[PDB]
């Protein structure tokens, strides 16, 4: 009897497996991206600093914290596909000049364009990535591509 | 024996998907669907008059929007505020002026009208709209509105 | 005892992952998807030429949308229905002309072309669309139409 139930038990799980993968798939299609354990998604629109952080931090995830160049690129794909620049979540806010993640530790990667960040006009503390991955602080205000990351 | 091997096999299995899927639910969420206790809400972005946003919840194995508590309420209110559109909810008082029931012919569990509301304005409001401030109006069925399911 | 209850306790988890599972599923397919046995349609719900929309699909790990039967058809035509413009599909007689395969280079299974289709007007119509009534035309490979994958 208990051999039954497992094998019951078995097919269940594997039937899951199968079932699970094929919707991942059908979930990152056309919005998201896998990367390691990370997932990053669009929203498709765009909006200042302040309102896409809400949407991500409402969403149980935060604003595109690209770590590492694995991490850049498959985000990068996704500003390419929706060719709009995206915020990402890190700020120098609260110290003019040094970059920090939304916890407050500082960056432990940075792929700034040329000559960035600038502090453009003395009121540049937000950061944008473009559709050729690198970085450029500007304005908070701005509206940008929304992606997060979960 | 091999019995033993075999359920802490599955047990390893089963935790992988547990952690995988408890991800996976954010990311599918995120922007147009709010949890709320066992109720999943889904906009589709667009706006529909009733019959046709009925239709689209219906197919997809859902139904309008039916929020029978406050939470659930709020909820709905949440995405309405973020598409920044009001929604039709599913009930009606087309078989009976006066009387709203969900589509199973139900009586209301929980209503959240507007002051004066329902007023079945100009003789013809038999849907219920909800604003962004999460109150209710009886509209015109024919008039069109955010499309948000339940499922 | 030990193992019997494990197996008990293990069977509500998988159960109720199951049920999650469910839920979620019919969720993700509001509104640009659509299952119909084993195989699940998404559209992206923009245009693109061929070779654009068939690098997504297969970037994404599937493929572009290949009705191999009258039910399969029916579903695929609904999204299309949903969106109001004609989707690519798969196939192509881009190596044999006049001889449709699929991105394996196997020969159709299933068709459902219009009255008078395929033509190949122009003298360069190696690509398939599918109306929104569900026909199918033979169309130029650089004209956009709706991306659907399949997974
Ligand atoms: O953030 C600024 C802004 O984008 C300017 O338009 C550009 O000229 C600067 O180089 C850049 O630092
Ligand atoms: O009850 C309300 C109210 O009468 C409003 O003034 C009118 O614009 C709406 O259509 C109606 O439903
Ligand atoms: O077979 C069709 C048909 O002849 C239409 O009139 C033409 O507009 C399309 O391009 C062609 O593919
Ligand atoms: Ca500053
Ligand atoms: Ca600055
Ligand atoms: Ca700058
Ligand atoms: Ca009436
Ligand atoms: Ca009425
Ligand atoms: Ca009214
Ligand atoms: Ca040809
Ligand atoms: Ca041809
Ligand atoms: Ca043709």
């Amino acid at each position: 009897s208990l051999r039954q139930q497992v094998e019951a038990l078995q097919g269940q799980v594997q039937h899951l497996q199968a079932a699970f993968s094929q919707y991942k798939k059908v979930e990152l299609f056309p919005n998201g991206q896998s990367v390691g354990e990370k997932i990053f998604k669009t929203a498709g629109f765009v909006k200042p600093f302040t309102e896409a952080q809400l949407l991500c931090t409402q969403a149980g995830g935060q604003l595109a914290s690209p770590r590492s160049a694995a991490e850049n690129a498959a985000l990068q794909q996704l500003v390419v596909a929706k060719n709009e620049a995206a915020f990402l979540s890190m700020t120098d806010s609260k110290t003019e000049g040094k970059f920090t993640y939304p916890t407050g530790e500082s960056l432990v990667y940075s792929n700034w364009a040329p000559g960035e960040p600038n502090d453009d006009g003395g009121s540049e503390d937000c950061v944008e990535i473009f559709t050729n991955g690198k970085w450029n602080d500007r304005a908070c205000g701005e509206k940008r591509l929304v992606v997060c990351e979960f």
